């Protein structure tokens, strides 16, 4: 397939979708003829391929089943803990009406309610009025009590398995070249392992309070329904709240609406200014309601320092992720270049993490 | 690991005297509950074995009055350990189911799910006895709770593939655990003197081919409606949806009715007693359905009796289905469970009951 391929014209894809919908939704989805099942590719983040499935007006729902559903397909290797956590999270958000209704979870994907809306652009999340809203939404996510592992082991656990799998997809003599401008011209899997050990040893020294985190607060997951809503908690877990902040601030510099390969553009100069990170925290702390008005500013200042160490953490995380997606994802995205760019940014800001020592 | 440690324990063991058990429990509570559970000295962490069904070992973990909750964490939690081989589809279904029951306050609050078990709110109560579920006033209440479970809309696989999918996996593992020439002897009075895993493989295909012919409406089912999972809180509640899934509603009924005949409160080995004579009479199954159908609210009062009759016929074919299911389950538990139960005898007994009533299933053809 490709960016403009008509999903409906791919029989094998249509059948798999027909099967998934029938099995998880029942009712009209079970007997609807293939020609009366419409499938449309929907635009979304590089982590997944989205397909809007819908029943023609000729075969409307016969009960409480929806007439259209969103099929999300991912390419991240699944683990026991991940399957359990994701199921708990998705069901809880669904049950509390904090996200689209969940319809089903399967190996490598899920079916959920389709919400008419539009995501924010990279530029929009830098706008004061939007950033303010995001801050308040994030404050709420961080207050959620979710029945899953409470220690911030997610980052390292995920990376360790991803690196392990990566190490098994390339020859030992293989090396990934990086733009010298970062300080390191190339790295192999053994180096990545050593860097991961450094990351693990230092983030554990962080005093950033641990909370339930989204972990992928890029613009693509911040929607305006047709009031902002955060969705797709695919990477969600308990984690240092600083990671969610640092990761989000970094997203201000990564634009995904690029039509030319590698299909993304990084403008480090767009990273929020200190004052901008501070305004964000003022809104976040104010929303959580545990900080007196006369203490908000200094608490926000502290939050900024707490966040910086995780800037390189975010870069390493998605850097290794990007490199692994190369051999696993069918998404039309420059994963090879993306992983190398994020990794170079990791080395560029590695000292911010080292400072925790 | 945890399984190896539990196999060294018995019914007369004081959980508090097993340090490794306290350490594992301490880690789990710390990791899923946080707060005081993170720093409570082991001496102030109390653990008591709680009586439960043969599918799991239960331990009530509690913080002494010296180290009370510092936040919103509970002062006590129930640790449940299971010994069923896990699968991707099961890990997901169970997580969705437990989270959904918790969120809707239809069961004990969920605190966490790990490999081979989970942590959930402890409910002061007592379970029903085998004899009690045969009582009219109790049977009526159970019927009403089941009607509600069957009305639940759960975001998991809607087709009734659970029974065969689980059995296929269990049978496969059992096959890999026993000698190729190994045969399980069965009481001759059932019509079959013995079987090996190859035969069971054939039986499963037979079962699969016939149940798919049933017109029994498919609904979310508990699948293990034995007295041990029917509690009276200190109003009956149904808990432990460990085996829950969409399934022919008839399986839930048939399996429950069969439970009237199996008593687990037996002090001598194999630690259970079966009295087929205690199986509900036709009119008793009818009364159960009268209540169940009335509770669902989709049946006119003047059609209850007749619809109930249809439910009895719909249910009978699943009697041998339940027997086969738990029979194979029983045989596999022999090698996986540390629980003090005669699984070998249990598997053989249920299996013989399968062959004894196999015709009821064949009839669907
Ligand atoms: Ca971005
Ligand atoms: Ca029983």
């Amino acid at each position: 397939m490709d960016l403009d391929t008509d999903a409906n014209t791919i029989p094998e894809l249509k059948e798999r979708a027909h099967m998934l919908c029938a099995r998880f939704l029942g009712g009209a989805w079970k007997t609807v003829p293939l020609e009366h099942l419409r499938i449309s590719r929907i635009k979304g983040g590089m982590s997944n391929m989205l397909f809007l499935c819908r029943l023609s007006e000729v075969y409307p729902p016969i009960r409480n089943e929806p007439n259209k559903v969103l099929l999300r397909v991912y390419f991240n290797p699944e683990t026991e803990s991940h399957l359990v956590a994701e199921s708990v999270i998705f069901t809880l958000l669904s049950e509390r009406h904090l996200g689209p209704k969940l319809y089903g979870i399967f190996s490598g994907g899920r079916l959920e309610e389709y919400i008419p809306s539009r995501p924010l652009s990279c530029h929009e999340i830098s706008l004061a009025h939007m950033s303010t809203k995001i801050a308040k939404r994030v404050a709420k996510v961080h207050q959620l009590e979710v029945p899953i592992w409470k220690e911030p082991d997610y980052l390292c656990e995920a990376l360790q398995r991803w690196l392990k799998q990566l190490t098994g997809t390339v020859d030992a003599e293989h090396r990934f070249d990086l733009p010298e401008e970062c300080g390191v011209s190339s790295v192999n899997c053994l180096d990545l392992a050593r860097e991961l050990e450094f990351l693990r040893a230092h983030i554990s020294l962080s005093k950033s309070p641990v909370t339930f985190c989204h972990n992928d607060l890029q613009e693509g997951n911040i929607l305006l329904p047709k009031r902002l809503v955060l969705i797709d908690f695919e990477y969600a877990s308990y984690n240092y709240r600083a990671f969610d902040f640092a990761n989000h601030f970094i997203e201000w510099t990564i634009d995904y609406d690029i039509d030319e390969a590698p299909f993304y553009k990084i403008q480090t100069e767009n990273f929020p200014e200190n004052d901008q990170m501070l305004e964000f925290f003022l809104n976040y702390l104010r929303e959580q309601g545990n900080t007196r008005e006369n203490e908000l500013y200094k608490k926000s200042e502290d939050l900024v320092q707490e966040t910086l160490p995780f800037v390189p953490v975010s870069h390493f995380f998605w850097g290794v992720w990007g490199l692994l997606q190369v051999e696993l994802s069918p998404v039309g995205f420059g994963f090879a270049d993306y992983g190398r760019d994020r990794l170079s940014l990791y080395f560029k800001h590695k000292q911010l993490l080292k400072n925790l020592a």
